[PDB]
């Protein structure tokens, strides 16, 4: 009844990009919502580590002492794309911190540690279960996991389940309160996004987001939480795959699905 209740040029755009794209976006006030190839399979990629940092998060509720727990880790940890956990080879980083690095930069080292701590990916996969997530599913350990080969179940989820996990966890009762505002915080902290969502949302709005960048098949994407102001907050995925190999993700295609899901709420921006 309130799902789509404007149609928008997703096609279009995602003939001219070559692929496919896949928006779910809720306004939280109303309830209302479109969707776009809401409930097929994307690759994850990256974006695992966001829901990681909300696993960490919420055995912390649990473990009082794990945030500040100190990790020490041999150069055998840091793997490509780890620009802070690289800074502290030789010091060690706290569980906090790693989870804090895994969300704002990305980093490859600081996600492993983290995965590895959770029981790896069943661990991860066990906590979004227990969210009431039928959807996603972790499989394989980094880099393997951003394989986004066509078909391939394996380390994926739905633009749909993204996007209401991501609302439990930052608006909902999925964490405790404290534990809910660290996790906004370290989204809205993000250094990766600039490009997607956050280059759809007005600069006096309050954002915040994870990406995810697999390498292959033009697969990417990006989910977040924004707060317009005046009115409630607005939760959206947007996820991106194609079909060889070599084709190249697109961030502007990101942004520009991300407009099309806002000028769908009618959320002026």
């Amino acid at each position: 009844m309130l799902t789509n209740l404007v149609a928008e040029p997703f096609a279009k755009l995602e003939q001219d990009f070559g692929g496919s794209i896949g928006v779910y976006a809720m306004d939280t006030g109303s309830g209302a919502t479109v969707s776009y190839r809401a409930e097929e399979r994307f690759p994850l990629c990256s974006s695992f580590k966001g829901f990681l940092a909300a696993a960490v998060l919420a055995r912390s509720q649990q473990q009082a002492d794990l945030l500040d727990t100190p990790i020490r880790y041999g150069k055998n940890a840091l793997v490509p794309w780890s620009p802070i956990s690289e800074k502290y080879l030789t010091t060690g980083m706290t569980v906090a911190e790693l989870s804090a690095a895994a969300v704002q930069y990305s980093d490859n080292a600081a996600a492993n540690l983290l995965l590895k701590e959770l029981g790896g990916p069943a661990g991860l996969t066990a906590f979004m279960r227990s969210i009431g997530d039928t959807t996603f599913r972790l499989d394989r350990w980094q880099l393997e996991l951003n394989s986004a080969i066509p078909g391939d179940a394996r380390d994926t989820s739905s633009p749909r389940a993204v996007t209401e996990s991501l609302q439990k966890l930052t608006l909902g009762s999925a964490l405790a309160a404290p534990q809910r505002q660290q996790f906004v915080d370290w989204l809205k902290g993000n250094t990766t996004g600039n490009h997607r969502i956050r280059a759809a949302v007005p600069a006096d709005w309050a954002v915040g987001d994870k990406t995810g960048t697999c390498g292959v098949y033009g697969t990417a994407n990006d989910y977040a939480v924004v707060w317009p102001t005046g009115r409630a907050p607005i939760v959206l995925a947007v996820y991106t795959r194609a079909p060889n190999k070599d084709d190249k993700h697109s961030e502007a295609v990101i942004a520009a699905a991300a407009r099309l899901a806002l000028e769908g709420l009618g959320v002026n921006g």
